[PDB]
């Protein structure tokens, strides 16, 4: 399964060791992923869900579910380019864009 | 460099692709790491810093710095066993322990 997350987090299933390949991808590559592959959104932030949905032209909903990734899964991670203090919640898509972000693809095995 | 982080995050330096090995480690293994290796704490949460410092018997300070990890770096990640809503900041070490946590070691190349 491909999971869409809004930090470069690896919520790995315990009991195993993993090798994870990681690279940055473009919005266009992300669009290809979410248009051609099954995916589950685990985005926990509404403005990020809205930004991604707008820039990818796909419905990427906020879905505050706990997930565990295992062998064969992939993660498309939205990662802000600056670290924010804990508790700080960005309110607008414009702020996310001005802070800047990267999309990373992690492939788990 | 070994970095100590309080989520299973991979703040990877852009411009490269990575292979990352990941496994869960024990508190004792973590103690060995932070006692025998150079390390930089990037823990952004005081109660987590205090919990880790207490259970490892080493000074792991809160240090809200932006970091970027690259080839040859390692990350010791504190990861809570349940996902909390964004903005929610745990106030006590007792709550962290009752939610439960895992320590993961990521080795980047």
């Amino acid at each position: 399964m491909l999971y869409i997350l809004n930090s470069a987090i690896l919520p790995l299933k315990p009991g195993e060791e993993y090798t994870v390949k990681a690279k940055e991808i473009t919005i266009q590559e992300a669009k290809e992923l979410v248009t051609k592959e099954q995916f589950t959104s685990a985005i926990g932030h509404q403005a990020t869900a809205e930004l991604l949905s707008s820039i990818l032209g796909v419905n990427v909903p906020m879905n505050r579910v706990q997930i565990k990734v295992t062998h064969g899964d992939r993660i498309l991670a939205f990662m802000l380019k600056q670290r924010l203090p804990e508790g700080v919640v960005v309110k607008t898509t414009e702020e996310l864009e001005k802070i800047g972000y990267e999309l990373w693809l992690f492939e788990i095995q």
